């Protein structure tokens, strides 16, 4: 089994305040489950080859997704911003598989990714533990 | 817009203790978002015609989903038990649409549904406010 | 150190739905801290000789406290119901020490306690692991 | 009644990640209650003249308290850092009243307060809505 534990840091009140609005798990590698402990979020997966997505909404209406998973025994991550309301995590998560339009990010197996939304909000996923079955990463909004 | 607010009651420690492991939102009617307040869970949707799913796991390993939505301006609900680990809410939610194998439950527009899992855990969704745009329901595990 | 992990079961929707409105930790035995994980609540204490209180409020307005702790290396618990709004957990927790009017309950070192409020709500604390440093209990509202 | 809603921003992962370990409510003005909604924390009070404290612990072990309240119809706040494990919120909250050593901070009715801990962690409370019965503030760890 693999687990990915996330700590969420929000740096700039000017960007508004984000909260989780959805949490999905892909069905490969025997699925997996989200859990919360001590303000953190952990995705536990049955093995290598699946992932999960947290969607956040800010109190200013901004919608963004954070994807994390394990591909061929190495961690990966992605962030998608500027989402329309109909673009739920339920739509986003599957797009990393079956030759979908986000599969290329999963294939990169990134230990760190950052992007700034068109409206000017910075997002970063940075793994602090990058190897093994017990992975750790910070998610930073700014 | 429509919202559905859920209160979770767990009646029997013998059945183990359930916690949320996933929360999905379908993409129709401009999507929607889950939020938490005062121990309750609210699904807010852009209009009639979509839904969301909470998946729970008990500390005994039992996996079950609760679906709630609005179909043609009337509330609906469903409960699926005896799920395999790979049967995530990401798999379940879409099955209520596009002629999927659960669409028939959505079409019933039930204000109340109950089922007992094969392993003997009772589950009930019971709307306490059954009309209008601000719907309320109890989810009872037993 | 000692920890007490609580699972909260609510059996009867007719009594309303309770949520936590306060969490205190008494200052003996090097203090301690409340944490949440997988829908459970854990009080971690620096040793034997302290306690914490969760105050709950129902959406019908009922106020009650659950006290748990370790006294001379044995778990204890108590429940106070019929609380006025000014009787916060900050008032209640210290009443178990120093000639306070609730000290006698701590001294009993109960592994189980139940009481029914004047307004008709049953409450029970029942330890499921009653010995050692890693204690477990179910809190049942009925 | 008065309410104070807090949004918690954590800016610097190098300081560790803070989570709430205690929430107290002082017993004046008919008490009050903490609630959580959409990742925010609200203290609702029965009137002017009381307060509540959130104690936070970082995953590096740092202990700090944030106090907010209303004194003579004006908001107040304070932050205490460098706390020992025995200095729980239950000890700290009452020190703002009755000739306690922190009463002077309540009397200042600050709409903003900042302080840096001896171990180097910056903390700020900044009210974004500073008047009326529905107050709002950002709590910023840096
Ligand atoms: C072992 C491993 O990680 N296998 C995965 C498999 O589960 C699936 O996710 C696939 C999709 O292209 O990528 C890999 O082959
Ligand atoms: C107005 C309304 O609820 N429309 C819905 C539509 O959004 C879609 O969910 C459809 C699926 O069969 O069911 C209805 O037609
Ligand atoms: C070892 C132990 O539990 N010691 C406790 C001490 O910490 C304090 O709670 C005291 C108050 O009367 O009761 C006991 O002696
Ligand atoms: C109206 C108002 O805020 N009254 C408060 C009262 O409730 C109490 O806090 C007192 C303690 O010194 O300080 C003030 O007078
Ligand atoms: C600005 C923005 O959000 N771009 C995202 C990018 O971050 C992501 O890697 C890609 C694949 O999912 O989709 C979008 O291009
Ligand atoms: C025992 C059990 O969980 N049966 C479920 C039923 O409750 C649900 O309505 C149906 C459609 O989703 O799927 C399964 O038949
Ligand atoms: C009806 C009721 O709530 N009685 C409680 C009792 O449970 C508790 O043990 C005692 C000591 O704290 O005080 C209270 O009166
Ligand atoms: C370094 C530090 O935390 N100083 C605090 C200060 O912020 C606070 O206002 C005062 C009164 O409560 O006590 C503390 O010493």
């Amino acid at each position: 089994t693999y687990s990915i534990t996330l700590r969420v840091f929000q740096r700039n009140p000017g960007r508004g305040f984000f909260s989780i609005v959805e949490k999905t798990v892909f069905h490969y590698a025997n699925g997996g489950t989200w859990s919360e402990a001590k303000g953190t979020h952990t995705l536990t997966m049955g093995g290598s080859g699946t992932s999960g997505v947290l969607r956040f909404m800010s109190d200013k209406g901004e919608l963004i997704t954070v994807a994390v998973g394990v591909h061929n025994y190495k961690r990966w991550c992605d962030v998608v911003t500027g989402l329309k309301p109909e673009e739920t995590a339920l739509v986003i998560n599957p797009q990393y598989y079956n030759n979908g339009p986000r599969a290329y990010t999963r294939e990169k197996q990134l230990a760190e990714y950052n992007v700034t939304s068109v409206v000017g909000t910075r997002f970063e996923v940075k793994y602090t533990v990058v190897e093994g079955n017990n992975l750790e990463a910070n998610v930073i909004f700014s």
